C-alpha cells in the first residue's frame, strides 16, 4: 500500500524524514559510565558507533512520543489530552487512541517524522503494554529508565536515532 498522498504534504523542514529509537542497558548497573561514553559522541542525531562490553541491547520495550510539556502526541503533533510525569511515569488518564507509539523489534523501532512541525519533543518508556519477560528471574535488571528529549534533524546525519538509558540499580534488600 502506498500512503504518500496523491499530492504534496508536510515535510521540507528536516535533513531526514524518520527516526529509529533503540533501547540500551548495562550488565552490572554501569549506565553512569555508559552515559559518559555517549555524551562524548554526537548521539543527539547519529547511531552509536562505539558501545562498551558492559553495555547491551533489548527488543520488546514500549515507548510513546510526547511534547515539551509532557503531553502525549500523534505523528503530526496533535495532542491526545493525556500527560505523563518525568519522575513517576504515571498517566493523567487512560491509554490514547491515535498516539505515536511502538515496541522495539530486533535492533530498535522506526518512527516517521515528516508530518511533525519543526519543534522539540520527548519519549517516554511505558511497561504497561505486553513486554519481553525480564521481571521473572531473567538477565534483565528491573531498573528505572529516565525519559528522553529530542529536536528534529537539521544535521548532516544519514539516518536519525535515539538511545534511552537507566539510572537506578538492582535492589540490595533481596537475596
Amino acid at each position: 500500500m502506498e500512503t504518500a498522498s496523491a499530492a504534496t504534504v508536510f515535510a521540507a523542514g528536516t535533513t531526514t524524514t524518520s527516526v529509529t529509537v533503540h533501547k540500551l542497558l548495562a550488565t552490572d548497573g554501569d549506565m553512569d559510565k555508559i552515559a559518559n561514553e555517549l555524551e562524548t559522541g554526537n548521539y543527539a542525531g547519529n547511531k552509536v558507533g562505539v558501545l562498551p562490553a558492559n553495555a547491551k541491547e533489548i527488543a520488546g520495550v514500549m515507548f510513546v512520543w510526547t511534547n515539551t510539556n509532557n503531553e502525549i502526541i500523534d505523528e503530526n503533533g496533535q495532542t491526545l489530552g493525556v500527560n505523563i510525569d518525568p519522575q513517576t511515569f504515571k498517566l493523567s488518564g487512560a491509554m490514547p487512541a491515535t498516539a505515536m507509539k511502538k515496541l522495539t523489534e530486533a535492533e530498535g523501532a522506526k518512527f516517521n517524522t515528516a508530518n511533525l512541525p519543526a519543534a522539540k519533543y520527548k519519549i517516554y518508556e511505558i511497561h504497561s503494554l505486553s513486554t519481553y519477560v525480564g521481571e521473572d528471574g531473567a538477565t534483565l535488571t528491573g531498573s528505572k529508565a529516565v525519559p528522553i528529549e529530542i529536536e528534529l534533524p537539521l544535521n548532516d546525519v544519514v539516518d536519525a536515532h535515539v538511545y534511552p538509558k537507566n539510572t537506578e540499580a538492582k535492589p540490595k534488600i533481596l537475596e
